[PDB]
């Protein structure tokens, strides 16, 4: 249980800029292009409502308005309502909501009242960062290192190797190791054995998790994983291409999927 913090989520509306930008670098796609890759749909201004929900840990500061920003951003018609919870909820389909988005300490959500299709944001996450990894415009073949293989990491390696990559799978959890090496039929990454790779996806909750063995120059590195996978030093060594966003970049695959 990695639950974001008031502070991962200061000046959303930067951090969802400066990720955009990284991606249209790295892909030649907005994460709009991304999304429309991915699911086909664009936004029409759909009615979303945000409610807060107070269960477990509770109300995270910044959460709300936060994918209050991330849903504007996309062109979303959004709102956050004023009670939480049930009460929210209500109100939030009282008040014409045709896309419902909440989240508790388990699961975050989005629910098209218009067609019945839902979207969790695990998989999502997973998805879409896997997906702008494969997309790197200057990467020499489909291959892939995967550091983290949990709810984000395993559906992403899935997505790469639905794609036809070759897939290298780490995870310090042997057991995940073994499950997604067996289900998936990935490559089982033994660091005492690096290589370089210029297409990296790391989703996991530990900081530098990705070692200067398994760097190349440019190298792209996308990750949902908190706090950073790689140190400042290294990432400035090797002109790494982060791709690294808090919530937007998730919530955008999840809206998208359920147009
Ligand atoms: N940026 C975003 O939009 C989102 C970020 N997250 C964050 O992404 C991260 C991953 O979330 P989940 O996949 O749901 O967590 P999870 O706990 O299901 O998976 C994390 C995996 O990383 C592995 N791991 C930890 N340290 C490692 C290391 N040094 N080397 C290799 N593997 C290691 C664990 O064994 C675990 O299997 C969390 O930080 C979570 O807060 C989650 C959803 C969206
Ligand atoms: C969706 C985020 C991305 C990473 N971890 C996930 C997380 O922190 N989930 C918990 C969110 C709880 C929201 C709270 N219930 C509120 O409504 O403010
Ligand atoms: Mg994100
Ligand atoms: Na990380």
């Amino acid at each position: 249980m990695a639950l974001l913090t008031p502070d991962d989520l200061i000046n959303i509306n930067m951090q969802l800029q400066k990720a955009d930008s990284a991606v249209q670098e790295v892909t030649g796609l907005d994460i709009k292009g991304i999304c429309k890759a991915l699911y086909g749909t664009f936004s029409s201004s759909e009615k979303v409502g945000i409610v807060p929900v107070t269960s477990g840990n509770g109300i995270i500061g910044n959460f709300s308005a936060s994918l209050h920003a991330i849903t504007q951003y996309f062109g979303f018609d959004s709102f956050v309502t004023d009670m939480p919870d049930v009460s929210g909820y209500y109100e939030a389909v009282q008040n014409g909501a045709e896309i419902i988005l909440m989240a508790d300490d388990r699961t975050f959500l989005a629910h098209n009242l218009k067609n019945g299709k839902m979207a969790n944001n695990q998989p999502c996450t997973g998805i879409i960062y896997a997906e702008i990894a494969s997309r790197y415009l200057k990467a020499d073949s489909k291959d892939v290192l995967v550091v983290g293989l949990g709810k984000v990491g395993f559906p992403g390696a899935e997505h790469l190797v639905q794609k036809d990559f070759r897939v290298y799978g780490y995870d310090a959890d042997e057991t995940l190791l073994e499950r997604a090496t067996s289900n998936l039929g990935i490559i089982p990454f033994d660091p005492a054995n690096p290589k370089k790779f210029s297409i990296i996806f790391e989703a996991t909750p530990c900081a530098n998790t990705i070692p200067e063995a398994v760097l190349s120059e440019n190298c792209v590195l996308s990750t949902p994983g908190i706090p950073c996978a790689i140190s400042e030093e290294l990432r400035d060594k090797y002109e790494v291409q982060l791709i690294a966003e808090p919530l937007g970049i998730g919530t955008a695959s999840m809206l998208y999927s359920v147009l």
